[PDB]
């Protein structure tokens, strides 16, 4: 049927930013959503709610390894976002509520 990423939830794929702060409204602290850039795959962006505003954190990849803030990295983008999920670690908030998709 599909890769475990495509069934996740909070994974829409390749959708625009403009329809990522769509999705996420009205704003909800802990509501996020990973979109994918039609790059180029994967460029991922994650999206998520905080302070009243919709934050963009950019996917980079040193060396194959997933990171958003140079100092966390991951072997995958799951894994990223289990992380954040648990604990802020430098975001604006948790990963508390994903977009339904």
């Amino acid at each position: 049927a599909g890769t475990k990423l495509s069934l996740m939830p909070w994974f829409h794929g390749k959708i625009t930013r403009e329809q990522a702060e769509r999705l996420l409204y009205p704003p909800e602290t802990g509501l996020f959503l990973v979109r994918e850039s039609t790059n180029y795959p994967g460029d991922y962006t994650l999206c998520v709610s905080c302070d009243g505003k919709v934050e963009h954190y950019r996917i980079m990849y040193h060396a194959s390894k997933l990171s958003i803030d140079e100092e966390v990295y991951f072997e995958n983008l799951m894994q990223l976002v289990e992380h954040y999920t648990s604990d802020a670690d430098g975001l604006c908030t948790r990963l508390i509520k994903p977009k339904v998709m």
